[PDB]
């Protein structure tokens, strides 16, 4: 009611739009063309991809955002698995996720985002999970 944003159940909630996937998409394709996609717009259509509702994209999405992992410098890291572990999750990756989340949660303890995530996932796994056996 009037202005939402919980903070993590509503950024997982809310997905990327189209209107905006192509906005990036676009920046992405276009810097391509241009010369060579910029790790900036790289972290963004990525961030974009994982955003949007559909699974593709946060696998189109990871490898980027794991592309800009090592390419990263520091706290550019933190931006990075906090989503590799969104987009993963999504994929039920919570092995992944949480190997993310606990990493991210061990520079970044303080970010609650990262708490809820992990709890999250944690919820995930028992309400459904893919069990060894």
């Amino acid at each position: 009611g009037s202005s939402g944003s919980s903070g993590m159940e509503a950024v997982l909630n809310e997905l990327v739009s189209v209107e905006d996937l192509k906005n990036f998409e676009r920046k992405f394709q276009s810097e391509q063309a241009a010369g060579s996609v910029s790790k900036s717009t790289q972290f963004e259509y990525a961030w974009c991809l994982v955003r949007s509702k559909y699974n593709e994209d946060i696998r189109r999405g990871i490898v980027l955002l794991e592309e800009l992992l090592p390419k990263g410098s520091k706290e550019e890291q933190r931006d990075y698995v906090f989503y590799l572990a969104v987009g993963n999750y999504r994929l039920k990756e919570y092995e992944k996720a949480l190997k993310y989340v606990r990493g991210l949660l061990q520079t970044e303890p303080q970010n609650n985002q990262a708490k809820e995530l992990e709890r999250l996932i944690d919820k995930a796994m028992k309400k459904s999970g893919p069990s060894s056996g």
